């Protein structure tokens, strides 16, 4: 989508961020992007399967020094720091695309999620940034279900049909799984449809909770900041943000 | 919990019962009961493992004239008909210690629990009680968690410790798997106990659902009480129940 | 095999044993017979699913004095000792069928069998019997496929195939998987059968080895035998059994 | 291995074969050769993580044109064909280090076996070559223990036990499954080693099977021939071989 694009590098460049961190690289989407605005990027994800497809689009493309400045290191965020030389400091850390909700809280401690954060924020250096996002669980929890559609990150072209499986532990959401019902365009007789699905879990984390989340991990010296969708986000607003993004200035 | 046991014995005498089909022997703590109680009890339950137990009780009773009659078999509730044929019905069909909340629903709709229902009814001659019974799910899912220790419906003497995870499919209280792990009074060292567990699931049946399901089984002509534990029962009360018995006398 | 269950009351009546201890249940045939024929015995078996087919003809059969005192119990040949108390000790203990063979040796070691085989042998009184066998899994050895329907004990009428696995670790037989196509002459259509399989796993054993290893059960005192199949054999004898049988007078 | 490799070159040479496909890229060690050696090589696994590391280097000698040139992707020989645009064919086809013994029977006929070396040959044009390597199983089997330390392609500097398990199927071996207990020069106490096992599953195929099943594939349109471990080998001849290697000049 023309606006996410926009709206990214506007605040890579609105800060002075050159030195861009990926922490989910996956298919390089993003990381290619930046990579053509004329971004120092150093692209990293856990799963070879995702990156194996960012490293094919750059062998390709390796006819252009653009793309032969450019990383693209497995890592985890459990380990940050031993996969990835922050050196001193990232310019800007960014890890949109709700990714961070695919950390599934394995020891019924947040610990699993304070431990990533904390390894993914140290990586930006003062004055630093981090755009990490998550999807509104608020809502999705009080609505019971997942509404699909609406990608403000990307205008989906494929139709599919979502069915929402929340999971409470103790009270607390411990995961949201959704079931998409894939409607192949032409798969079947004169020309009918094909129907082919799949399913993944993440996370129900709901802004008051992530937001404390984030904070916790820059040790506390740092500016926060969460946009509805692309735009600031105060409580109790009219709107209903479909993503929630928190963006973190590390001051100290 | 000696008081329910009074109440029952009554009602099946107050309204002349001998032939009682246990439509879930489970060890056999009820049938065993109404047995001595001297009454024509045919109890089947769908566990092999479980039966195992209430066997085992007759034989070792097998010298006694009563217990020598008493009759365990297989069967499910699911298939209770061409597994249980009942001559002209029984006097009482029992469904007591929350059973009928094991049954999933696998299809979605709740299709299942309906031929569930239907064929338990149909143990009933006309004229005659089944006394099926629910936890108190409206409650348990405000409380997210299953209290457990105390059963008005006996008294055991095992302590345990419990993890209530609940299921939300769409919005709709799907599931609820408890996990239990109970203290064997001997399984430590120096005298010390042991600690096994084990994970059963329920379906979240609200009072309400449940009514109307049960009484619809009967396609109407029946007399239907629900009783908190086991004193009556009026809507938005003082006293919370953990237990919902539902006492019926098929009429047609 | 009326030729070997004359000479099995032979034997035991033989030596005059009343006490007898059928430390391989199953469904209880061997067992149940020895009952009819005047002979106090308590059957043992390992698996629920099986021994629960014969505690079904004491219930049944339970209006003949006799089956009033047979007895039935789960037990296993590694807990022997706990979960059967042996008293002074019992006249006879029998391991017919190739059941023994049934026991894996996980550890490597035959650490597992000897403490199986010394367990039972805990259960013979001095001057005391057992009957445990093992298929001629010596000449399997040769031939690498074990021919169904060859058993001296049950006219068997269910057709069905059988597929040999032969597991070979660091050239030592080690295992030996049958797995079993039986045939359901009536699970089909215009009365065709329908086809299916469950798999059956057991440790090779070849006479030498087991003929040693079960007389260490008694370390010595013991007059051991073994019957081709149900006859005197003879090492390079010309009749190749197929079911050896070891006799032991535990002699001490 | 100083042998191997000299042999190797040679031979392609000799031919005259610059295009070489290498349908078992696994780390890309030969393919990264050959490409230095100066050939125009198209190297393809079917697996990503072996792959991805082939990819690795060739991302850093990225450089050099050499690697420029090379090209790994994936692909499975099952359906080589349809993942493999065969072209005018290529000039050499490796197969080299038992990497085919890894292809099993799931079917029960080696028909999966004869339809992926009928792929592979596809791949050799005319007055092809086909360098197709595997252990020489016959001797295993017949000996029921693989023997460890002999890899001919390259000296192991390695210290691991081997446990040789056949498996067998209806008198036919099925599987071969090495249990390679490598020890770590350094995982003890006082600079001790430590002790991690690793077992692997490959297809006991002997020289008469594979030379026939290689030639099918072929069509008899080839001139075949084996060395023992880069020699003439010749039947009875002393030597016990360890790697079987068949060449095919496809000549068709
Ligand atoms: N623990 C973790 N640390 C780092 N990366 C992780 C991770 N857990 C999951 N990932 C990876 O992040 C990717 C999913 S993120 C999905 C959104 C995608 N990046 C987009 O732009 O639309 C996967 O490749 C997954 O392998
Ligand atoms: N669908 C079904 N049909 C018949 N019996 C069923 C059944 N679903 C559950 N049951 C039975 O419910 C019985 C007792 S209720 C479960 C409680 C358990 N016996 C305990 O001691 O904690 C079990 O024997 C189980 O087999
Ligand atoms: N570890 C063990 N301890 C006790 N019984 C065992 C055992 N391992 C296997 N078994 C039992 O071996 C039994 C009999 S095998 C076949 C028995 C058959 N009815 C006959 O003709 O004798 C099975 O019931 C199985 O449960
Ligand atoms: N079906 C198949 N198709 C393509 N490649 C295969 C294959 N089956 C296995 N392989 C691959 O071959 C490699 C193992 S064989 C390489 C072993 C070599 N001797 C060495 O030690 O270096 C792996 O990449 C595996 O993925």
């Amino acid at each position: 989508t023309a606006e996410y694009k926009a709206w990214l590098l506007g605040l890579l460049r609105q800060h002075g961020c050159h030195r861009v961190l990926d922490v989910a690289c996956g298919t390089g989407v993003d990381s290619i992007m930046l990579v053509e605005e004329g971004f120092s990027v150093t692209s990293v994800d856990a799963s070879d399967k995702m990156l194996k497809y960012a490293l094919k689009e750059r062998w390709n493309r390796r006819k252009e020094p653009a793309f032969d400045k450019w990383v693209i290191e497995e890592a985890n965020w459990l380990t940050l720091d031993k996969d990835v030389p922050a050196g001193d400091g990232f310019d800007a850390v960014i890890c949109l695309g709700n990714s961070f909700a695919h950390l599934p809280d394995s020891k019924g401690d947040q610990s699993e999620h304070r431990l990533a954060l904390k390894n993914i924020a140290s990586m930006v250096r003062p004055g630093g940034l981090l755009v990490i996002d998550h999807k509104n669980y608020d809502y999705i929890l009080s609505t019971g279900c997942a509404p699909p559609g609406k990608n403000i990150y990307y205008k989906s072209d494929l139709t599919k049909d979502i069915t929402t499986s929340v999971l409470t532990v103790n009270n607390k959401a411990h995961m949201v799984t959704l079931d998409y019902t894939v409607q192949v365009p032409g798969a079947g007789r004169d020309g009918a449809p094909g129907f082919s699905k799949f399913r993944l879990s993440y996370y129900p984390h709901c802004l008051a909770s992530f937001t404390e989340l984030v904070q916790e991990a820059f040790g506390g010296r740092c500016q926060h900041s969460v946009l509805g969708d692309f735009k600031p986000y105060r409580p109790g607003q009219a709107y209903v943000p479909c993503y929630f993004i928190h963006v973190l200035k590390k001051t100290g």
